[PDB]
């Protein structure tokens, strides 16, 4: 198997989880008590992001190797986008993933990480099927929606899920005669977009993220067909995070079970306000 | 058809008040001024305008104390497109689910797939296409969408006009002009002319948005509507119990003058409300 | 003669006279007192309307029947345009006038009320001759400028009154056969038009409403043709309201008398402020 | 009965007929042994008018005289749009009816003939139902749709027809507070709407005209509600000018019949070649 | 009933029509294997190039056609002109086409073809027209193509266009059919019914531009169930050459051998316009 293929791989072992960011190792220990699948580890959450503005670079590996020496679980750091001395500092960490970031400032306008020149395994966002598979092409080896950050309004996450799953839909059954002309139509690799048609999904993990705030919102990404999610500001910006963070794991882990959702869901305290765009 | 049964569910809500209730307390003075129903939720959509946010569905542990208080129905609110949040109101076991345009849109293309589900709901409309279409994805029930949180009754009133207009338009249309007209309306066929040949709506119809008074209560259903949905336009006035009994006395007394005048005389401030 | 003669010939008998906004009992007995021909009961004048915003919508009928009691003279009250309803209540409460106004915030975009279902007479605005016979047709009894409300500027009331004068004169001598294109200018019922033409006149009853302030803009109006005016903000949220009641009344009354106008005019006190749009 | 309900109940005594344009005596004699309902006497068919320009106006009067002298059955013709003394004229000679015609030159751009200072009864054309009533209201006894003259293509009398009879549909259920909003939007006399309101039909004969070329155009102008049809250019360039004549009075006679318009329609010759605009 | 016309149009499957002017040409048609011809007095091309009106034919030349052969006759009306088809449907031909080709007689509605007993084909260039012809009662379905220019891009394009919207809805979820039904502007039952089926719910043939045994084969593997050809034939040295042509093409669209032979010194096809 080629070193992407082992990246792939290592990406799949978190199907069915929840990545919680933190912000320290107090946090990290409580996203894993949750169950927690993996911790995404940062100075500030897109929220905050957002409210403040300000430039967002990669966290202070101090930071971030007391957060991977207060759990066992794999943890996980974000890069700018282009940013691939940050990401090389990150990998010299020996942390488990890289996820290059467009919550973070942008660093390179025109181009992203060449990520097949890395050992450790990176998640790049996407909004649709064409953006899934060039990140794919540069090296990702798992791939989230992009969403709405820092807002709680799960909308863009929708959309984004129902537009990669839809056109993968649309390609499953198509004319293979047509197809090149559709790889040129969402400009993705003609080879990646003949391996998503035989798959019938993306080839590597697809989670969601951006506006998950409820048990409801992370059951509803996985009915819609995501492998997982990741949750930021809907956790430690709510009222009761310990068991937010529970709920929220429970109701991915149990996302066909309505029963289950109205336990996790009944009492939960204050959700993050947000804000509708 | 459980589709039919749904529909026949909602008919015992004609002549009726359905009023927005954030406790319980609110929920029986709602049911002891004689509402049909009432609409649980944590944010009425006067405060859901002004203060701005995302609304969701509210807490399923409010709407269980919503709904052991009272006796009559209890409907709650999802969010456009969100399935889950109405899978969980099912599993509740509320009489019905509002999909609803007051709480943040979860889905900007594509609404609930409402014949998935055994409890009936309730969606939105601006004009007759709309209605349809909600009705063919398996809405039991129908309310204008008015505007809302702003007690001014002037875009509920131009939705019903649009609404029952298409309707009589379509009664006497010629049967050959039909399949054009399903195509300008982007509705089902057979919604089209299963609504010409009954000659209204083939699911209870009632008024929403803005509904500030007894007059304006009764407008509504002079104008054709089978019941009004209240929500800002009580808790958010002076009296609240007073004004609930009103809005319900003019439901069904709407073509009385005389009653009409009885029950507004020194009913207290209404919602101020805002002239957008 | 026909309910629509009837209810003509009862607006009639308000020719010469001023009526004015009221909002509570002591207030009708001053407009009384000052010799009003009628009282328009509110609980908000249209410059407290057009400061504060909200919804303005049919008054108490608690305070309407105060108003009725209060006084001998004839009591009139506003409803919403195309507020069916509020006029049935208004009716029921045995008032003898309705204001469809536009002062109170539109109930209906496209329809007015059909005003012909009533027994009691109807007061509608209009800003031009087409405007006017479109209310009367819906049967109107009386109309009045709309004038601008709530601003104490005469202008738009001028403007208005010289609108529908002027093309009532124009009328008057046009060549029958071009009637017809003219009443589909005006886009108003050809017979009304014709009914106009040969009258010289509006077939009801014609008041100035709309920003006058003073003795002098209250027989201006007089002056160009109205057969008497409303008063609303100009009077109470000036300085000394049965004072300047009074004046408005003795100059709608003396109109063409520049000496009496003088005397009534002399030492008024503050007018309303308003505002210049 | 008025002057205007005589003038309407004798244009009824062509209902269920067929109107033919004569250039001369010999014509006209073959139009009523076709069994025509009535001649419409000119110096240029419609298609002529198109084809060579030039001003077209009424007709010579001594060709008129030779016309009616030569037929039994009611003489109608021409006169230009607003053309008031051309009518005085064709009144003067003693014809059944005027046509106020558009294929005619239009001599006045903003008011047609006022019709009720004529004794005989007047045709008018439409495109809707505003045109109609507005027509009606200047005293016109008959209307036919405008269609297209001279080009032998249906398309403009269906859809005049469907606009007529949909909008009498719409408002035979109407709301009646809503009727004064739509005879504004129609510039229409609210009267006149009210009446075809009550009716549920054009208070006059409606027929169709223009491009009425074969019999199954004149069947399904009269399946699509009209009570007659004129045929212009449609007839007279044939190999028996005599035989297509027929064949549009039989199909208007028997429009519900279709073993009867094969008949008719079977083995005609060439129909007018027209153009497609 | 609905179900019994559709049913009847199934039997062109694999087949071409041809149109006809006369009794001659009909024979030649038939006699050459045609499925069935379409009666008129002018072709798609004479139309295009002259110009001015045109309606249903004679009746008698009609009546001349469906004598001459065994095989079905099909004529044209013009769309909405709902008389034209009565006059057809009384003369007791096979089909009626509510067609493009002639002048347009109702610019809003098309036939309301539920009134008739005779089945009824109309033209489409997307799914969302395919489907709302269908609802007024169309019982086959044809490409627009381009008429009376012998070039086969637009027929191409439709056919990618109805049948690509096919497979598209095949594996669509559920929830979304009701968007996907507004934005093709056509009723949901029928899409529900499209997508069941995995094709249209009718016979499907290409029409519009089909001038050579190449042309017709190429629709024939792009999923259509028969083609139409107007023009394409009658202008040849040997009209019948080229009608046996099409019809083998038809039959052997599969077989490349085939396909040689039966183009293999055809003569002059039609010049077109590009
Ligand atoms: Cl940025
Ligand atoms: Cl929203
Ligand atoms: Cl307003
Ligand atoms: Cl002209
Ligand atoms: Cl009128
Ligand atoms: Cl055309």
């Amino acid at each position: 198997k080629s070193p992407f293929s082992v990246k792939v791989g290592l990406a799949q072992m978190l199907r069915g989880g929840v990545i919680m960011d933190v912000v320290n190792a107090e946090q990290a220990r409580i996203a894993e008590e949750a169950g927690a699948c993996a911790v995404m580890a940062l100075e500030r959450v897109p929220a905050d992001i957002r409210a403040q503005g300000g430039v967002a670079r990669m966290s202070d590996p101090q930071m971030i190797k007391e957060i991977k020496q207060a759990v066992t679980i794999p943890v996980m750091a974000k890069a700018r986008i282009g940013h691939f001395v940050e990401a090389q500092i990150l990998e010299a960490i020996g942390i488990d993933y890289i996820d290059e970031s467009e919550v973070l400032t942008l660093a390179d306008e025109d181009h992203h990480i060449n990520k097949h020149n890395f050992r450790i395994p990176f998640v790049c966002g996407c909004r649709n099927l064409g953006e899934a598979l060039r990140r794919i092409r540069e090296g990702a080896a798992m791939i989230r929606t992009k969403g709405e950050a820092g807002t709680g309004n799960i909308i863009e996450a929708v959309r984004h899920v129902r537009s990669v799953n839809g056109d993968i839909r649309v390609l499953r059954n198509m004319d293979d005669d047509e197809v090149f002309t559709f790889a040129k139509k969402l400009a993705a690799p003609y080879d990646l977009v003949m391996q998503t048609k035989q798959l019938g999904r993306l080839p590597v993990v697809q989670f969601a993220a951006g506006g998950v705030a409820t048990p409801a919102d992370a059951a509803l990404m996985m009915q819609l067909g995501c492998d997982g999610v990741f949750v930021g500001s809907g956790i430690f910006k709510s009222g009761d995070p310990a068991r937010r963070a529970r709920a929220i794991v429970q109701a991915v882990t149990h996302y066909s079970d309505p029963e289950m959702l109205v336990e996790v869901s009944c009492g939960l305290g204050e959700a993050m306000v947000g804000i509708n765009l």
